[PDB]
DNA sequence: GCCATTTTCGCGGCTATTTTTTTACTCCCAAAGTTCCGCTATCAGTTAGTAAAAT
């Protein structure tokens, strides 16, 4: 019983993180694509610099 | 649901001989793996010397 209740809480704990930084990263994925408009054309392509 | 019209896809001669191209850009630090010089030590090859043999 002890077990199950500490993996369930870890398991909601890690799910509510993964879920708060997955919103921050969507909503910074535009500050992404405007750092990396500046580096073009030096060997990699847009979409690799984005990534 | 067939009849026509618009959209891709692939093609357009053979041999020679003359000749390179070119934009775009942080730094620092600590930690880790690699190299370059120097020394050692062993083995194998080479060479000098001397005895053994033959003329």
């Amino acid at each position: 019983e002890r077990i199950k209740d500490i993996s369930h809480r870890m398991s909601i704990g890690e799910a509510k993180a993964r879920r708060a930084k997955k919103e921050m990263v969507e909503a910074n994925l535009r500050l992404v694509i405007s750092i990396a408009k500046k580096y073009t054309n030096r060997g990699l392509q847009f979409l690799d610099l984005i990534q």
